[PDB]
This record gives C-alpha cells, structure tokens and sequence, in this order.
C-alpha cells in the first residue's frame, strides 16, 4: 500500500532507506510520505519517537516498523540485514497488527492545549522550586516537592520511568505510571514515594501551589508553559499499531535490552 | 442471608462481633460459618487474611467485610461505630459488589500443591543462598541471586510489595507484580532489578539452580518445601468479591494509610 | 564581641532580631556586619544558607547560630522562645565550637572559579542531555548519562542527597558523597548506580564528553556555566564553626526532623 | 618469616597452593599455620573471609594477601598468573601494609559474646515478625519492623551493604553503615529509610520489642541467638592488615568489580 520511510539522517540509515525505496518498487508499493498506511522507522528510537509524533493525527490508520541501525530499540526491533525479508513480507501484507497504549496530557491555561505521548510526559519547575498538588479522579492524593514528576506509557516503563526506580510494564496492560523525581520528605512534606499505576478512565490532576510556570516534556518534546492552570494525564483512547512479522515477546526485547544480548 | 464473622480475639473485637450477631437477630439473617454468604472480619489485615483463606474454597459464593477495631486497614476498611448502620444496610441487601484480583502459585515437586494468595507470595532460601533462574511464558528471563522473591496482587501492592520498592496498583488492573529481595549484581550476576507487571495468562516460572529447598510464604502461611522442581506464579481466574456499601476509593484508602487520615 | 544577625525577612524574625539587638545592648556586645565574631541567623534553612555564604571569606573568624521561626531546621536548630537565654548565654562567652566540613568546587574553562557548599553542589545540563565521564584521583570510573550528580557534605546528607537515595552521614566524618540523578542504565550506558563517599583528598573530577554547557547549583545559587572543561569536587580545607551551648546531637536531630518531634 | 596458605579446595587452588610453598621454599620462609605473619587466600572473598576469622586473634601480628582463582574479589585482589611474581616480591620483604576498619559486634544476653566482622553484621528474626528499637549512643533513634538490619564495614559496602541500597565507603574512613531490610512504613511504624554512616566511638544498640530470638549474620557465619537482650555494634579498634606490593585503588577495583574489567 501507500507508504513511507524516515532515517537517522546519518550515512548508514540513509542508504539502507534509499535500499528498502528500491526494492518496494518491485511491488505494488507506492511511497507516500502524507497519507501512508506504513511507517517504517531506521534509526535509534529517538528516530521511532520522531516518526510517532510525525504522524500521531493518523494513528488509526498506520502501522508502525522500527529498524534500529545503531543498537536494538524496544521500539526499532528489527536489525539492517533483515531488510529485504522484511520488503517481501511486507508487500505481501496479510500479518498481524499489536497495539500499545498512549499516554494523553492536557494543559489548561488562562485556551487548554493536548498531546500524545509514546514513552512518557514530564513536569518540572521553570527555575525556582517545583509544587503541585497531586489531585486522582477529583480526589487530593498529596502535595509534591521536588524536581518533578513522571507519567509513563506501559513501553515507556522501560525509558524515563525505569531510572526513576518505576516499574516495568507489559505493553498489554492499558494503564499508565508515575514516578516521583527527587520528592522532599520531612516534617513538613509528605509524598507516597512509590511508583503508582492508573487503570483506564483514572484522571491523575496536577495543580500549581505558588509558581504557575511549568518544563513541561512530551517524549523528546520539552516546552515551557506559562500560566498553567492544571495538567491532566489519563490513559488515550487512541493507540499505536505495530507491524508484526514474528514473534518479539516484550519481556525477550527487557532481557535483551538490559541482561543480555 | 447466611452469614459469619471472625474476631482478632482481643476484647473489643470479640464483643463487637457479639453485638453484630445481635442485631442481626432482629433481621431474616442466619449465623453459619460453613456455608455463609457474607465473611464479616473484625480486626486488623491479618484478621481478614485468615478470614480470607478460610473460605478460600466458597470465594465466588461470598462477599467479604473488613471492620478494623485497631487502625484502617486496607482490607478492614469499616470503623467500629459503624456496625449499627453495617448491619442494617447488610441486612436489606442489594448491594454492589467488588472484586479483586488473586495470586496463584503452584509447587511441583519429584504431586503438585495450589495456593491462593491476597496479598503476595515469596520465596526465600531454607539456609544457604538464593539461587533461582527466572522464566517467563517459557522464555528464561534472567539467573536472580539474592535473599528472595515476592509476587503481589494488586491490592498486596500495599503491602510487602511498597516496602521492596514495587509500585502501586490499582485493583481493577488484572495483574501480578515481581519485585527482587536483596539482588546480587555485579561482574556475575546481573538481575533487571525493576518490578515487573505481568497482566493475565502471563505465567512466571522460577526453578531451582542448585538447592531445591525453599521457603515459600502465601500471605501469613510460610512453608518449607523441600525437593522443589518449579514454582509458577500467574493471575488466579479466582477473585475475591468484597461487599461495598459507600464510595471509599483505593487511592483514598492508599492516601488515608500513608499520606495522612 | 562583635556580632551579627540576619533574619528572614517576614514580621517574626525581623522582631526577633530587634529584640536580641537590644538585649545585646545590655553587655559589652558590638554590632558590627562587616568583621563579626557571632553570626547568627534567625529563619529557616535557607536563610542560614545565606548567612554562611554571606560570610564565606571569614569562617574561621566567625562562629555561626541558628534560630528557627518556622519549623526545626537542621542548621536552625534554637527555638524563638529561647533568645533571652541565647543572648546571655552569648555575651557570657566560653562556649564550644563545633566545626562540620565543607565542600569545595572548581570549575575551570577555556580563568577557574571556586565555590564553597555547606549543602551541596550539583550539575545538570543546559537543555540537552547531560553526559560526563567521572575520574576520580585521575582514574576514569565511569560515564554518567543522566539528569545529573550531586555531590553532598556530611551535613548536608540529610537535604538534597537524602531525596536522592544517599545516606545520611555524620558531620565528624571529613568527606564528601555524591550520588546519581536519573541514571540511565541499559546496554550501552553503566554507572555504578550506589552513592559514593569520599575521603579528605579525594578530587572527584567531572568531564564533558559533547555538550560543554552546564547549570551548576552551589546550595541555593545555581549559575549555567559555559565552556566548561573541569569540574573538580573535594573536602574543602575550610570548615563553618557553629557556637554551641547544649547537645543537641546530629542524630536526635534526624531523629526529630525525620521520625518525630 | 612465618607464613601459611589457605585454599578454597578445588583442583585449581589446591595446586597454586602446593606451587607457592614450593617456590617460598627457596627462600628463608617458613610455613606456620599457627603463627604465620603473612596469610595468603586462594580462591574467592568467601575463602578470603574464612582465613580472616581463621585468625582474627592475631590481626596486628598478621598481613593478609588474596589470589582469586575465579573472578576479581575486593579481598583477592591478585591473579593466578602472578603468584611467582608475589614469591619473590613476599620473600624479600619490606612492603607496605594497609589497614581497614572492622565491626565489633556485641550480644548480650540474660554471658555476652563478641564478633568480629570484615564485611557486615546482620539480625533478622527467628522466624515471626522483626521489631526492635534503634538505641544511637543511648539516644532512641527509631523503632523498626521489617526483614532485618545490616551493618556493614566500609569495605563491606560493596557487598550485602550495596544490594540494600548502601552506599559505597572508602576503606580508608573509619566507621560503619546501616541499612534497612525491607522496612514497614505507614500510618502506625516509620523509619528513617536512608542508610545511616557512624564514625568511631558511636554505639549502635538494638533492643527488643516482643521477639527476644533473632538470626544475628557476622560475614558467612549466621547463629540463631536466644534470649537477646541487645545487640551493640561499633567501629572495632582491631584493623585488619593487607600486604600491599603495587597500586590497586579501592575505587578502581569498584570500577573493575561492577562497571567493567
Ligand atoms: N534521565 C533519563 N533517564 C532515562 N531516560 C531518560 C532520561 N531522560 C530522558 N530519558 C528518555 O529519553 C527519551 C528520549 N530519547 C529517545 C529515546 C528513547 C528510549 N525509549 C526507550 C524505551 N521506551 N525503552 C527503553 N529505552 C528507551 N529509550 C532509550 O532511551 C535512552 C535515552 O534516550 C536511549 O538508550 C534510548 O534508546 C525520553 O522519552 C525518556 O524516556
Ligand atoms: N518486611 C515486610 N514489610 C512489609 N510488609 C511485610 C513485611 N513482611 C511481611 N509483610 C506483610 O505482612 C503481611 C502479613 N500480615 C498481615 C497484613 C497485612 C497488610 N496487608 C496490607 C495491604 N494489603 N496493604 C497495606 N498494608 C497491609 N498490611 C499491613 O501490613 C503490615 C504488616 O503486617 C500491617 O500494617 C498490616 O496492616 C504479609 O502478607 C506481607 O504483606
Ligand atoms: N529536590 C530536592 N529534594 C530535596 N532537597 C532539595 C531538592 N532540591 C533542593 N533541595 C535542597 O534545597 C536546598 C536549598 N533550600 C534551603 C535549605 C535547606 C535544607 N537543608 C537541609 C539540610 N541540610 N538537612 C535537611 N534539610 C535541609 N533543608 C531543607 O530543605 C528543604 C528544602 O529546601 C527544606 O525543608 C529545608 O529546611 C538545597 O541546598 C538542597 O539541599
Ligand atoms: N543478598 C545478598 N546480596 C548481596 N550480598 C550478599 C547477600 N547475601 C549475602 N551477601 C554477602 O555474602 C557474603 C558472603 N559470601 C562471600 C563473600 C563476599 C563478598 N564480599 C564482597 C565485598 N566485600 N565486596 C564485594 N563483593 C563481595 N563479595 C561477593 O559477594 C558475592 C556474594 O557472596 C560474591 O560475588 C562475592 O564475591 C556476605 O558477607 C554478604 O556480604
């Protein structure tokens, strides 16, 4: 069908681009890099992340490969000599499609803006010290200070929320995770500490306590915000569609990430 | 209907528990602790653990309710100047119902044993070290050394699980966490050292490298079990039903228990 | 003697400090905020952070006292109702001095500039990712990719570092400890994850492998450094003196500010 | 002078064993196993750890050496391949010794008795719950309850110590650390969480609650001990003695041990 390719822009990734360009002219292939039905992805996952946001307004109607030039990605989980297995496999079509869950965050201002993140979103202070008021599904959980928190996809657990002692999270599970950066607990401050998990339909409310200016990320994306009134994290009704042409178990791709390879 | 309650044996409980049965007495409710209805526990957590796995066997015909005489448990979620109004409401009936999910963990040896667990199960070494390699849906995941393992459900997440660094977990998600006692990494050993989520049918394998001797605890039960050949853990199709009668919700209950109440 | 205090500035403290002037006025006791003898500073943590650092050039002519108007802090560590007794106490003399060690900072370019910390200091980047190799007496020990360090003195153990995951550590002990923000661990990226506490002499040295730019923060200072070459962490040869009058031991003081007071 | 060898018992050891007396037998060196004045240890830290409480009645009379047959100990700190090497160097002598600090471990009962430790000193319960107040220089620290305490040496810090969460300790700093095992922290039991840094002269005492039976751990040996009515820990005024013949930095063989070799 109609598809496209992005690169690490690097020497390696280009041409093994230009490659699988060539060898999908063979079949009833056309590229399309504004309506593809196909994004394939070479590069580290930083390139995967770039591609997701590149396209996040179509998510329903693309399915996702990753190639990792560099070393395996949980997201870039093919290697570059299986390329051209992968033209043929691919034109032929007829393979399975896996869904991961996304994480969505709304800013409110004093006109509210959204985003979809794949690894996780961020919170942190514009320069002074970093307070909100932690509110879950209308309901005020804790006052937090520190330098942040993080709110982490089910694949992202593996990313941001696994260096911040968060939990590792099959991809099956729609649901997502925060994570406490560097909280201050004392007489007078009191945080939950441990890593919290939130099923579907669970809205987790930051608030603002003094200082309204927030470094809010978005997977690699980091912007700051001014006048923030609230954010709200809750589990997105869309998701991401993987290409699947074998089996690539998440917990086999841990192992193979962070034991061994 | 039929009905029983369970006492921790202290003398608050123990009359409170008399009471009760009292005013029930004035309702269509029959005292039987062999085929009851509804498990009312009096005491603290471990009250209602025992409660628990003494009905183990009737859990789809069985609602539980935790009064806690002492401090708010998580289980024991009713306070004592509430039993008049606990058991006029349990006596019209039409209630809602709540369910959690449960740990299974099975033993073989060289006849294998089924346990159910509410809030984790471990394993420990019966001396010596703790040497286990760790399989998961038949992919050997990593050689763990160290002082044991725990595995929770999501409402035992709280429990032993909070104090191993584990996270969080909402009951409604079906799942089991796998959080490291005391791991060994250096040149060696290398464990991931995260907690892990494992949603439902995912089984978690551990098999003996060396000793086959372990000490293995389902909630408060702790049993040696020599000539270990397996231990599996996976999300029991069994769940308990609690008998709900007013919204308290679990981060509400998580944030009463740790934050401040 | 000579003498000095600041305050924090709010109606409590300025009061305070007008009334230990004129209590002061009572003895042979010299107002003087350019050569003092006994600074003392009435406020929280903070504000004797900026009286240690407002007198940072004459710590061995000086001797330092804290009065807290809020809550107990571990440098304000006199309660508002005991100034009349403070006053006398202190213009009778004889007292002991304690002295608790600090932390030096170098940062050379491409002229070097020193800082002195009494709590920490920390390095982060300047918007990218933070990525420095770690020597220590010259020695590479690792590469560090993360969110940053922060390297603590024994006093200040019990601040930053302790929301790091760092222990606490007596301030009879000359050394320093540092400990990871954010650490990524997978494949390609290895810290040795565990605090790490130096002895007198010790030169911790951190490199920058691509980016240059760093904010580093000296307690509540933090200034973004550019072309950066070195930064070197050691004991300091200079130690704060504090006038002290009764015990007030530095772990019934974790014990009060931490347990319970 | 006086010498002896230990040997971890396999084919490996027991042959560079037999090969270095044979080589010390060209030079004027004796074997005594009663009262050597070097011990060498071949094999692991275990084999390193027996032959110090083989003769830790002669510590300042004794300068211990290491060869691992396996893989890089912190207390075998030599390889196979240089045992001639060392020969010659230990015959003729006038090498420099370097001392660690060690932990005094002190149980009293209701006879007291006295342990010695070069890595750690640890208490657990015999079977039911762990509870005992925290006594720091007869000051109530905390009450805990949980699996156990650990108290490590500074050369222990790499062991038991670092999979607690410890920090990592310069050798050449005279004091101990505590670290918590699997502490319980909620409405009605808290605890400091951090690990804890003594300095010499300060006593670390544990009480009982309820439980007076506890599984007390000095290095490799492990006794269950009744009637306990404290336990007493401190920075030992025994050191133990290394024969030192080149550089090997405590924080290279850190690196070497856990980041790569
Ligand atoms: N202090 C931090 N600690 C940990 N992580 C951080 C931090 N600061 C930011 N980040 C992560 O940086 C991401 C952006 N950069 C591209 C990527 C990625 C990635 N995603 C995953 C994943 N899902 N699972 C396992 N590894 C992953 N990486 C791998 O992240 C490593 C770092 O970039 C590379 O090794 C990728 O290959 C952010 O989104 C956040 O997650
Ligand atoms: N080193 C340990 N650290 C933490 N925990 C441990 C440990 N060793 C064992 N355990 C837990 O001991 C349980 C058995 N005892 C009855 C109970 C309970 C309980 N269940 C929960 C829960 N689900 N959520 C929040 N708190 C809970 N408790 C509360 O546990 C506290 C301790 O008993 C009391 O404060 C209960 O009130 C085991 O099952 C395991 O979980
Ligand atoms: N994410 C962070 N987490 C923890 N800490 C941080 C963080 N970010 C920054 N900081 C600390 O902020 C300090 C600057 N602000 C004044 C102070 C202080 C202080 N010093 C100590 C101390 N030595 N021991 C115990 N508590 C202390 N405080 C108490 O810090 C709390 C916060 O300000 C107040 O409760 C003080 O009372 C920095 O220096 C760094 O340490
Ligand atoms: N759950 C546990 N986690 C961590 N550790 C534990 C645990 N349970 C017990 N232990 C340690 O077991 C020691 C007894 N066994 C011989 C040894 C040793 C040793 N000493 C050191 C050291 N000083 N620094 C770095 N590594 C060291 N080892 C290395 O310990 C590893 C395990 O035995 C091997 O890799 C040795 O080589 C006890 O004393 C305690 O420390």
């Amino acid at each position: 069908m109609k598809y496209m390719i992005t690169s690490k822009g690097d020497e390696k990734s280009d041409l093994l681009r230009l490659n699988m360009i060539a060898g999908f002219g063979e079949y009833d292939m056309e590229y399309d890099d504004v309506e593809p039905e196909i994004v394939i992805s070479i590069g580290g996952d930083g390139t995967f992340l770039s591609a997701f946001h590149q396209y996040e307004e179509r998510l329903d109607e693309i399915a996702f490969i990753g190639i990792h030039t560099g070393h395996l990605g949980f997201y870039a989980d093919w290697r570059p000599a299986e390329a051209d297995k992968l033209v043929k496999l691919l034109a032929k079509g007829e393979y399975q499609k896996v869904s991961y869950p996304l994480l969505k965050t709304t800013v409110k201002y004093g006109k509210e803006a959204t985003y979809l993140a794949l690894n996780e979103s961020t919170v942190k202070s514009s320069g002074g010290p970093f307070v909100v008021d932690v509110v879950i599904n209308d309901i005020h959980f804790e006052r937090f200070r520190g330098d942040g928190l993080c709110m982490s996809t089910p694949s992202g657990t593996t990313a941001y929320n696994k260096s911040l002692g968060g939990a590792l999270m099959h991809p099956s599970i729609e649901a997502m995770q925060l994570t406490e950066m560097a909280s201050i607990n004392n007489r007078v401050y009191r945080t939950i500490g441990s890593p919290l998990v939130f099923p579907k339909h669970h809205v987790v409310s930051l608030q603002p306590v003094n200082d309204k200016d927030f470094q809010i990320s978005v997977d690699h994306l980091s912007i700051l915000h001014r006048d923030v009134q609230e954010i709200r994290y809750e589990v997105s009704a869309k998701k991401i569609h993987f290409a699947r042409f074998r089996s690539f178990p998440f917990w086999r791709r841990v192992h193979d990430s962070f034991i061994e390879d």
